[PDB]
This record gives C-alpha cells, sequence and structure tokens, in this order.
C-alpha cells in the first residue's frame, strides 16, 4: 500500500502519498512542482533517519530504502543546501528568494551564524518592513514589535540595552525604509547576511595528525581550516582554484595542493557519517561553482 508524506518548507506544509517504489528525485521533483520553484540545484530534502540524525535524501534511490525515520507520514524537511555565491545574480525567483530569506533569517536568530549588534538591527528592520510593511503611526502602535523575535541571543545577552530599547532601535530603521517592497526587503536582508563571515558555511569538527582539534569549513568558494576557538576567520584556507584534489578514505581526507611543491594536508573526521557528510557537499559545492564558469560544458 501507499506511504504517506510529510513535506515542510521556511514557509508551506505539503502533505500527500506516493508508491514505495518512488525514488527521492521524483519526490524531489514532486515538491518542486507543488511550490513551483525553478532554481533547484540549491535545495535538497532532509529528513531524521531512525538513530536521530538528520540526513540528506538520496534522490537516486527509494524514498524507503534510505532509513527515514517511521512514523504516520514520513516527515522531510526541504531547505537550502548549498548558498549561491550572490544572492542578486543568482537567485530570481520571488520564491527561492524568500525561501532563502527564511532560511538564513531563522539562522541568524539561532545564533548559528554570528551577526553584530548594529548588523543586527539592521537585518531586523528590514524583517519588519517585509511583514508589518511601511510604519504607520496609526497602525502600528508604540510596541507593535512586542512578540516577534528580532535579534540573536547573544545580542541580548550582551546586555548593554533592554528589550524596550532594542524595539525602538529596530523602530528607528523600520522607519526609514518607507516604500520599500515586501520582495526588496527581504532581498535587501540576504545582500547584508550574505557578507557574514560565518553564512552559508558548514562546520564540521575535525582534527589533524597531531590530535588537535579544528574546524573544517565548506561553502561556495572551497574550504578553510578554523582553529577550534574562532569559526569566523579561517587559520588557513583553500580556495577551489588553489586545489589539485581531495581524498577521502575511512574517517580521514587529504587535501592535495596544486602547488605541486607543497605538502599535503591531512585531517581527520571524528565519524564516518560527518567525513561522508563532508565528500557530500565538497562535490556539490565545487560543481556549482564549476557550473558557474564553464557553462552546461
Amino acid at each position: 500500500k501507499p506511504i504517506n508524506v510529510r513535506v515542510t518548507t521556511m514557509d508551506a506544509e505539503l502533505e500527500f502519498a506516493i508508491q514505495p517504489n518512488t525514488t527521492g528525485k521524483q519526490l524531489f521533483d514532486q515538491v518542486v512542482k507543488t511550490v513551483g520553484l525553478r532554481e533547484v540545484w540549491f535545495f535538497g530534502l532532509q529528513y531524521v533517519d531512525s538513530k536521530g540524525y538528520s540526513t540528506w535524501l538520496k534522490l537516486n534511490k527509494k524514498v524507503t530504502q534510505q532509513d527515514v525515520k517511521k512514523e504516520n507520514p514520513l516527515q522531510f524537511k526541504f531547505r537550502a543546501k548549498f548558498f549561491p555565491e550572490d544572492v542578486s545574480e543568482e537567485l530570481i525567483q520571488e520564491i527561492t528568494q524568500r525561501l532563502f530569506f527564511l532560511q538564513v533569517k531563522e539562522a541568524i536568530l539561532n545564533d548559528e551564524i554570528y551577526c553584530p549588534p548594529e548588523t543586527a538591527v539592521l537585518l531586523a528592520s528590514y524583517a519588519v518592513q517585509a511583514k508589518y510593511g511601511d510604519y504607520n503611526k496609526e497602525i502600528h502602535k508604540p510596541g507593535y514589535l512586542a512578540n516577534d523575535r528580532l535579534l540573536p541571543q547573544r545580542v541580548l545577552e550582551q546586555h548593554k540595552l533592554t528589550k524596550e530599547q532594542w524595539e525602538e532601535r529596530i523602530q528607528n530603521w523600520h522607519e526609514e525604509h518607507r516604500g520599500m517592497l515586501r520582495e526588496d526587503s527581504m532581498m535587501e536582508y540576504l545582500k547584508i547576511a550574505q557578507d557574514l563571515e560565518m553564512y552559508g558555511v558548514n562546520y564540521f569538527e575535525i582534527k589533524n595528525k597531531k590530535g588537535t582539534e579544528l574546524w573544517l569549513g565548506v561553502d561556495a568558494l572551497g574550504l578553510n581550516i578554523y582553529e577550534h576557538d574562532d569559526k569566523l576567520t579561517p587559520k588557513i584556507g583553500f580556495p577551489w582554484s588553489e586545489i589539485r584534489n581531495i581524498s577521502f578514505n575511512d574517517k580521514k581526507f587529504v587535501i592535495k595542493p596544486i602547488d605541486k611543491k607543497a605538502p599535503d594536508f591531512v585531517f581527520y573526521a571524528p565519524r564516518l557519517r560527518i567525513n561522508k557528510r563532508i565528500l557530500a557537499l565538497c562535490m556539490g559545492n565545487h560543481e556549482l561553482y564549476m557550473r558557474r564558469r564553464k557553462p552546461d560544458t
């Protein structure tokens, strides 16, 4: 018999059934269509497996041989897996823009992406403009932002100001966005976010030969090694151009610099589930990177 399935996006829930022989690629294409998004390369379908780990559905396989968590409606989350190099050039459909806007903003708030106080209020202003529209003394009564998650905790737990002092600071900016179309605001937000050091990078905790704890970062432009204490500034950088190739064997992964004379860089991932996760993301970003430069060739 059929299989129930629930798939959510940053703002749209989709429930429907599907035959036991359907593939992820089919499921993905299903959602893609029901929502109307064309720029698909950035997205993927995420699901918790039986043992609780968050996993990306392999499109090249039966959504039933993936060991997703067994529940009445199988649960999936449609999210952006990769990030453009520039949301201006790359994000065209107002739907893709809104989807990316919600994901990133959610990441800012959950302190998943570090963000300074000033920049965070500015980001918040664009968020209210996109939500509430233009400021209106008559409609937007003093405290209209009473129940809105605007700044990431760190910011608030940096007790310089009080709750109401932040709201004002935000309202101050809100007023300076008159006539800003709801779509423009979200794009403004992203133009700012996309420039945060932590923006769009995936971190994996790893170690070198000397058992020193480090941070591996993977993003649009390549890989970065971070000191375990600071995930904002890299300790070593490895742009795509800078690399010869990257070999994965077990929990170990090696970056071979193209500098010929240069030495190999060996790192170890804590678990296998992790090393595989990296390779996937490395390939993915590298692929989109190349597809931006050397067209459908």
